[PDB]
Order: C-alpha cells, then sequence, then structure tokens
C-alpha cells in the first residue's frame, strides 16, 4: 500500500522464526518444564534457543 505498510508486510517475513518460536516459548505452561516442552519441537536449534531462552526469562519475569 503505502510506504510503511511497505516495510509493515516485510518486516512480517524476517526472523520469522526467532519470531514465533519466540512466541509460544513465553506463553504459560505450569504443567511442563520449559526443557520438557522444547524436546517436543521438531524445527531445530534456533527456533529451539529462541524458545527456551523466551521461556525461561519469562517465567523468571512471572516471579
Amino acid at each position: 500500500m503505502l510506504q510503511k505498510k511497505i516495510e509493515e508486510i516485510a518486516a512480517k517475513y524476517k526472523h520469522s522464526v526467532v519470531k514465533k518460536c519466540c512466541y509460544d516459548g513465553a506463553c504459560v505452561n505450569n504443567d511442563e518444564t520449559c526443557e520438557q516442552r522444547a524436546a517436543r519441537i521438531s524445527l531445530g536449534p534456533r527456533c529451539i534457543k529462541a524458545f527456551t531462552e523466551c521461556c525461561v526469562v519469562a517465567s523468571q519475569l512471572r516471579a
């Protein structure tokens, strides 16, 4: 559309993994430790790490 929406769109595609793998990683789960949950991941390290970091961090902020 107009020159910001442009970037607005193309951003959507940058670091897509980190972006996502992080979100799930943060999203609450008190039935499982991060470790357990990250074991179930199938998208390899980047996602894995991503996911983890965010989880652990978030949780701790939940403290």
